[PDB]
């Protein structure tokens, strides 16, 4: 799974799958946490299937999503 720093109103899961499913097929995302009225630590994750697309992404910590480039370490 992996995660990113994009953090943003909606994660454009959609969007989301086809960069990241696009690395290797996705099996569910994940996304910022709730409450968020502690820290500041709200991102958004993603989790696949196999492993190797994560060996991947991680290997590119700050890829792009359509219109912007959130970071991203794997999860």
């Amino acid at each position: 799974k992996i995660f990113v720093g994009g953090l943003s109103p909606d994660t454009p899961e959609e969007k989301i799958r086809e960069y990241f499913g696009g690395f290797g097929e996705v099996e569910s995302i994940e996304l910022p946490m709730d409450n968020k009225t502690n820290k500041r630590r709200g991102f958004c994750f993603i989790t696949f299937k196999e492993e190797e697309p994560v060996k991947k992404i991680m290997e590119k910590k700050y890829h792009n999503v359509g219109l912007s480039k959130c970071e991203i370490k794997v999860a």
